[PDB]
């Protein structure tokens, strides 16, 4: 996890023409998408908010929150901070991560910053439904010189995934300026 933040582009791609941000995206929709493959998730919105942020969220069965009996922290925390390439590298190059996890009745959240958890997995409420959200922050330290998410780049590709996954929701959404797209293929 300390490899990555020194030598960045090899894990994630050209830091420097937004290549490697976008990258970072995708990398957590990889996630999401990973669940509708295996048939337990409907929906995905990807968000990208005001303050530089993007969150995915999905309606998946969320990411196990019981103790690694290994590494002695919850599943979750061990795929975060663990060595596609891997949600881990995301978290490693985000300043912060907040990662909320609903399953088993309860609604678990967690922050990171460059990686390094905050606090452990944490209940904070209770919950009829199910999935995993993560929001994540990217570092300036690392990405330079195109340091905004471009809508446009986003929604080409969650065009693009929407046809191999097929009955899979996919809403991207834009808060800088109410831009919305919506892909739902049925085929
Ligand atoms: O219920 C499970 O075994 C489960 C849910 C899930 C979500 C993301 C990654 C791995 C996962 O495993």
């Amino acid at each position: 996890l300390d490899a990555v933040r020194k030598r960045p582009g090899m894990y994630i791609g050209d830091t420097d023409d937004g290549t490697g941000l976008h990258h970072m995206v995708f990398e957590v929709v990889d996630n999401a998408i990973d669940e509708a493959l295996a048939g337990h998730c409907k929906e995905i919105i990807v968000t990208i908010h005001a303050d530089n942020s993007v969150s995915v969220q999905d309606d998946g069965r969320g990411i196990p929150t019981g103790i690694h009996p290994e590494e002695g922290v919850s599943a979750a925390e061990v795929i975060m901070t663990v060595l596609g390439v891997g949600v881990s590298v995301v978290n490693a190059l985000s300043q912060k991560l907040e990662l909320v996890i609903q399953r088993e009745g309860k609604i678990h959240r967690q922050i990171y910053e460059h990686g390094v958890p905050q606090a452990p997995l944490a209940v904070t409420g209770e919950t009829e439904k199910t999935g995993t959200m993560v929001r994540f922050w990217p570092s300036l330290e690392t990405f330079t010189n195109v340091t905004e998410f471009e809508y446009e780049i986003l929604a080409k590709r969650l065009r693009e995934l929407s046809f191999l996954n097929s009955g899979v929701s996919i809403r991207l959404r834009d808060k800088r300026d109410g831009k919305e797209d919506h892909f739902h293929y049925e085929g």
